[PDB]
């Protein structure tokens, strides 16, 4: 049946309501951006090398100093129980069994408790939404704390929620059991009313000065704003577009990745998420600078398939994918993969 990440997408939009699926699915708008952050990576080709003995290919890396298997890893995907009862401890369960990390919405279906409880060995962070209650906000971050999540990833891009066509024509909001466990579109009228227009880098100081955790960026698009960043003391950029889901018309993360790299000069980590299906797609992030790569929709319609169990098997795909990808490459481990192997 499942034999590469294509096909979990297919099999979800067939078990799950219309709802659920287009509220996963969606971009922002007419989706322009959408999809080119599948056609992007299309068009940056590979340049391989022969001959260098590949026998005993090392996927490993490190993020933000923690080791994980491969540089692949769970980006933050609100309400994931919409799509299997188990949700977010399903998720954490699999990185755990994978080795690799799970970034953790604060729209979660599942408390910042109840997954560090299921997955207490895996490598696990918190992304974090800066709220008009500044209270709730340091509550969130304490908790990450405590609990032994190891980095805060801040979003920046969301001061509104994107607007997204299907979740308005389906008035969307959760089935009604289910509740996000930390506290038109019904996610965008939550929006308005929850998360703060106003934030600044004046912000940014202040989450600097109230945990001494990694801080990550996620949401940033341009080489002059990554650089604000190193400036106020934060320690990675994660180059993102949000999935596609805000604004609309913006690149592909593909094509942006070089600009930010540049730009941050080594002084911290660069990271991607938006588009990655495919093993080919992590390697031509990595050539490009990235240190690792995050998955959105995919581990969703791992869920969809099997819970816990489909988690692994789309986390097995990708990092076979990467493997041969390596492989094929020339490429012994991660160390080596290098900026001749692409070309835009
Ligand atoms: C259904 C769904 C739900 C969310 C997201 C995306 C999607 C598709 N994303 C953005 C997410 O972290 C990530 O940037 C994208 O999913 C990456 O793109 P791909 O889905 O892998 O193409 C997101 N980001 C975030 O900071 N907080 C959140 O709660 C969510 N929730």
């Amino acid at each position: 049946r499942l034999i590469c990440i294509n096909d979990y997408e297919q099999h979800a939009k067939s078990v799950l309501p219309k709802s659920i699926y287009d509220y996963y699915r969606s971009g922002a708008n007419d989706e322009e951006t959408l999809a080119d952050n599948i056609a992007a990576f299309s068009r940056w080709k590979l340049y391989p090398r022969m001959l260098r003995n590949v026998a005993e290919t090392d996927l490993s890396t490190s993020v933000l100093g923690q080791r994980v298997s491969m540089p692949i890893c769970v980006g933050a995907t609100a309400m994931q129980r919409m799509a299997h009862v188990d949700g977010e401890l399903a998720t954490v369960r699999a990185c755990q069994s994978l080795g690799t990390g799970m970034m953790l919405s604060s729209w979660a279906t599942s408390s910042i408790e109840e997954v560090a409880e299921a997955g207490p060995e895996a490598l696990r962070w918190l992304q974090l939404y800066i709220y008009k209650d500044r209270e709730v906000t340091k509550k969130l971050v304490r908790q990450a704390e405590k609990m032994g999540y190891k980095a805060i990833f801040v979003t920046v891009d969301t001061p509104y929620l994107g607007n997204r066509l299907d979740d308005v024509r389906n008035r969307f909001k959760l089935p009604p059991q289910l509740r996000m466990k930390n506290f038109d579109s019904g996610l965008a009228a939550y929006v308005a009313k929850a998360i703060d227009p106003s934030i600044s880098w004046e912000d940014i100081k202040w989450l600097r000065r109230l945990t001494s955790l990694p801080i990550v960026a996620k949401g940033i698009l341009r080489g002059d704003d990554a650089r604000e960043a190193v400036k106020h003391g934060l320690n990675g950029i994660l180059v993102s577009n949000h999935g596609a889901r805000q604004l609309d018309g913006v690149p592909a993360t593909i094509d942006v990745l070089p600009e930010i790299v540049e730009a941050v000069e080594g002084k911290v980590e660069v990271f991607l998420d938006g588009g990655v299906r495919k093993g080919t797609d992590v390697l031509k992030a990595l050539a490009l600078g990235a240190k690792a790569v995050f998955v959105g929709r995919p581990i969703v319609w791992g869920l969809a398939f099997q819970g816990e169990k489909g988690v692994q098997d789309v986390l097995e795909i990708l990092k076979e994918e990467f493997r041969l990808a390596m492989a094929l490459s020339g490429c012994q481990n991660v160390k080596v993969i290098d900026k001749t192997l692409v070309r835009k």
